[PDB]
């Protein structure tokens, strides 16, 4: 039992038949590291709600360096309100005000910043967790990083392995596909990115728990 045993039980189940291609709405864009910060300790149908709030006032539109610069000097109380069906919504409000002011200040840029961002410089926001700066990572900078979370940590216990420590859980997942790097992307054809196969199999797993299904 390792993580390319179960990357290829949970790829014959086709769990992703009707999502798009990085799983996450909007991966490799501003919006998906919106989404990384707000998905915290909530459920990402009430992030699809702070995102369309986000959208319907015109606070997010179509250019990411313009949408960057908006939620670095938006006014703290108007996004706080936007964001509110996400929960913890002054907690996240500054947390995305003074992430984005200091993606600004270090990276200049939206783009740079996918380019340069370590794990390390996403820790040190205050209030970005393991789980967040590698959604942010993964689904918006396009890092060879693949998310764990709680629903990973159930999916792997109830298949007998328990891995409680956030680090070493990701390092289960991850070292299975690095093993077997040839036959994972052979699952796909070649056409797709280590990335973006990390970017889909926490879906699948994220998915398979949802739907509460057997492996
Ligand atoms: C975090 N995240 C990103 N895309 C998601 C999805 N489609 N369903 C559930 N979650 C948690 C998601």
């Amino acid at each position: 039992l390792d993580s390319f045993e179960i990357l290829k039980a949970l790829k014959s189940l086709d769990l992703l038949k009707n999502a798009p291609a990085w799983w996450w709405p909007n991966a490799l864009k501003f919006e998906a590291l919106l989404g990384a910060v707000l998905t915290q300790n909530t459920k990402f149908e009430a992030v699809l709600k702070s995102l369309e709030n986000l959208k319907n006032a015109f606070i997010l539109e179509n250019d990411d360096e313009i949408n960057l610069k908006k939620i670095a000097y938006i006014e703290f109380s108007k996004l706080a309100e936007c964001v509110r069906p996400s929960g913890f919504y002054n907690q996240k409000a500054k947390r995305l005000i003074d992430l984005s002011g200091n993606i600004l200040k270090d990276f200049q840029s939206f783009e740079n910043f996918k380019q340069e961002v370590t794990r390390e410089w996403l820790l040190d926001q205050k209030g970005i967790g393991k789980e967040s700066a590698d959604a942010i990572l993964c689904y918006a900078c396009a890092k060879e990083v693949m998310v764990v979370d709680k629903y990973s940590y159930l999916f792997l216990k109830k298949l007998g392995i328990e891995i409680e420590d956030y680090d070493e859980l990701q390092h289960f997942f991850e070292k299975g596909v690095q093993e077997n790097l040839n036959s994972a992307l052979a699952l796909y054809e070649n056409t797709i990115s280590l990335a973006q196969l990390y970017a889909r199999f926490h879906g699948k797993i994220v998915e398979f728990s949802k739907q509460k299904l057997e492996l």
